[PDB]
DNA sequence: AGAAAGCCATTAGAG
DNA sequence: TCTCTAATGGCTTTC
């Protein structure tokens, strides 16, 4: 398959969305999605990861 | 209900 | 070659 690497903008916005809600709504995740010009599945999975890796550091 | 979203462990593509 | 993380597959849970 292939990668697409985040830009620090992108990675910037979307920490920044995950420090006021952990989960997302799919109305939320499409709007992030257009403002970020990311798919909806590369929100969705963002956020997976983003929740894996606060679990961890708790 | 039954898809969609989650959890979670595991790969692998870019730089 | 190494490292970081985008993406994957299996299930289980949500709603
Ligand atoms: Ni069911």
């Amino acid at each position: 398959r292939g990668r697409q690497t985040y830009t620090r903008y992108q990675t910037l916005e979307l920490e920044k969305e995950f420090h006021f809600n952990r989960y997302l709504t799919r109305r939320r995740r499409i709007e992030i999605a257009h403002a970020l010009s990311l798919t909806e599945r590369q929100i969705k999975i963002w956020f997976q990861n983003r929740r894996m890796k606060w679990k961890k550091e708790n």
